């Protein structure tokens, strides 16, 4: 329907102009680890995440424009599924890492960040993505999504004892985590410089992207344990927890010096 039809237009216009802006948050990030800050590691692992999945939308908008629900028999809808995964929980991570660092800088005494170089770094972006790919599988029984205008991700088995409870797992552990260490790391940025309007634009950048979804697949799962019109919705939050991509280096390339630096460096 038609809270199915905008997403494909947004989508029009998302992978155009949003694969620039993540090339150059990139070479941003590098010139500041060349320069030794601690911080433009994660920006790299952002912008890598971002540029892998950017490049992965003629699959996903593909069967979500071609009214393709299961186009492939087995192979659409798992490898689809894994994408979506990946794709949101990475975001989450490295926003949620980037926050904590410049908590840690901007308000954290010398204690704990002196001893935190670009070796640190380097360390802890390796350990989320070893545990975004090793430990997502296991706790998906190894037969994840099935049968299913259905989008991807998108299917219809009764959620069982593999789909339901664990659907509140990850509602619980991939959105009030992260959203809690964000809100805490800026109540307590405030708590000292009282830089501080960035610093809070990626709590609510991850909300208005991650947190719809959460909160409605908590409804899907609640209704059960304890869908004719209420599924054109799923749509729009998916489009939302797709267009978080686009959002996000609007936000992080705020500090007016690094527009100059990028356009000098391409023209």
């Amino acid at each position: 329907g038609l809270d199915s039809v905008l997403p494909p237009s947004l989508y029009a216009l998302v992978f155009t102009l949003g694969l620039p802006a993540n090339l150059l948050a990139l070479w941003a990030a590098w010139l500041q680890v060349r320069k030794g800050r601690e911080l433009g590691v994660y920006l790299l692992n952002l912008s890598l995440s971002d540029l892998l999945l950017i490049c992965a939308l003629p699959p996903w908008t593909d069967y979500y424009l071609r009214r393709d629900v299961w186009g492939y028999g087995p192979g659409a809808c798992r490898l689809f599924g894994f994408v979506f995964y990946t794709n949101l929980y990475v975001g989450a991570a490295f926003l949620s890492c980037v926050s904590a660092d410049r908590y840690l800088a901007v308000a954290h005494p010398l204690r704990f960040p002196g001893a935190r170089p670009i070796r640190s770094a380097a360390a802890v972006s390796a350990l989320i993505w070893m545990l975004e790919l090793a430990a997502n599988a296991p706790p998906l029984l190894g037969e994840a999504i099935h049968r299913d205008h259905t989008f991807c991700y998108e299917s219809y088995p009764l959620s069982g004892r593999g789909a339901a409870l664990a659907n509140v797992g990850r509602v619980l552990a991939g959105f009030l985590l992260p959203w809690g260490v964000m809100m805490l790391c800026y109540a307590g940025l405030l708590r000292a410089l009282r830089v501080r309007r960035l610093a809070l634009g990626l709590p609510c950048v991850a909300l208005l992207c991650y947190g719809p979804y959460h909160a409605l697949l908590l409804l899907r799962s609640l209704v059960f344990l304890v869908e004719e019109r209420l599924f054109p919705a799923y749509h729009a939050s998916l489009a939302l927890a797709t267009l978080n991509c686009l959002a996000d280096p609007a936000l992080y390339c705020l500090a007016c010096p690094g527009a100059r630096g990028e356009v000098a460096k391409v023209v």
